């Protein structure tokens, strides 16, 4: 209908990836639906991410899967992205036809933060590959990523959600899908945390397939690993 | 002239601010004169950036003033800046006529992650004021700073040079310079670094009044506070 009075606050712990290119469409929806809720986000570290909700007072951990660090925490699969390459388009690589690891790790990379936004499958690609990739630039945004890449520091690798050519024309996009294995996004609370409606609510907006049922379910089970091996069976949203 | 052959490296750890709003020109200026300078840098928190420089691989660290952290360090005094207040058209600041800091603590806040980018000045401001202000949302980053208080999340304040009319046109800026104390983005290095003629440069262009002969007197003194003694007397870069 119109709105919930429901009445409450939402506590959300994220990283600037997710608060940046895959949660404003949410949050915007959730604000006009859920007047009375007061809705807080603080951007941190995978760290900082599972201390304040595990810790401090974060209600939502949303970030991507992080070893066991959410360990005690309910950890819920929200979706699948993968990596994507930006150059200029007179670089090597942008008339390369199909491009590899071996042909990427030829270059200095310009990319995420250590630990951030799924580096680790970066830096992994590169050990299995007997690689040692050269890492010049670093941050937590895509934005000055994209920045230095067009001053010519370096070959971006960025998030797929974080590049659109109407934003960014002036950039050639390769997808390094089939080179990175992909990332997971994952929402996670306490299990002490009292589930609102409206958590529910945004939880199911950001993961369709995590209806009040299957969240339910899933707080049920007291595993973060079968509560991902609940949906081995279907498809994941891809971003 | 044209170019130098310099040849070397130059490894910078500093903030998303300084990365994204300050250095770009610098850089793309320093590139084209510096061919053969394998330049790097490092987005990090300024305990990151202390300890990259202080401990790590970094040459130089940029960033605002924070304590007894940069304390064994050589500091270097590059410019000032303050803060901005952005907001939506229909905020009921945008009506008000001046802005005070009380008339801003009766609005939910959009700004800065703890400790950094400034945070201190305006913590501090409110404490000073006796007022307790409502930081709703936090992050490292300006631009989605700005993408949720668009969403009505809340008043932003952000560093003006984050600022653009031109690139950000649905906004109302106001200057918040009588409102926080003013920050000071500094430059530093390790003493047992060799300063390259490179590094010279660099640091002159960031920092004009930084020339050779006064960062030479600078490192002489072994005391920060005597370094920020030195330019008392002159107006520093504002920003």
């Amino acid at each position: 209908e119109h709105t919930w009075p429901d009445k409450g606050s939402l506590y959300i712990a994220t990283t600037h990836t997710q608060a940046r290119y895959a949660l404003p469409g949410v949050i915007k929806g959730f604000i006009e639906r859920y007047p009375r809720v007061s809705l807080h986000m603080h951007q941190g570290s995978p760290t900082q991410i599972a201390e304040a909700v595990s810790k401090g007072n974060a209600d939502f951990a949303i970030a991507t899967e992080a070893l066991h660090l959410y360990d005690d925490l309910v950890m819920l699969p929200c979706y699948h992205w993968n990596r994507s390459i930006v150059v200029t388009p007179d670089h090597p690589l942008a008339a390369t036809s199909s491009v590899t690891i071996e042909a990427l790790a030829q270059y200095p990379l310009v990319t995420y933060t250590f630990g951030f936004t799924g580096r680790s499958e970066l830096d992994t690609a590169f050990n299995r590959a007997g690689l040692t990739p050269r890492i010049v630039f670093t941050a937590t945004d895509a934005d000055v990523i994209k920045t230095y890449v067009r001053l010519g520091l370096g070959v971006g690798v960025i998030a797929s959600m974080a590049v659109d050519p109407l934003a960014d024309p002036d950039l050639v996009r390769i997808d390094a899908h089939d080179i990175f294995s992909h990332s997971t996004t994952k929402i996670g609370f306490r299990r002490s945390t009292f589930l609102r409606s409206y958590m529910y609510d945004f939880i199911q907006r950001f993961a369709p397939h995590l209806t009040r049922d299957v969240v339910d379910t899933a707080v049920a089970l007291r595993s973060n690993e079968e509560i991902e091996a609940m949906f081995q069976d279907i498809k994941l949203p891809e971003k």
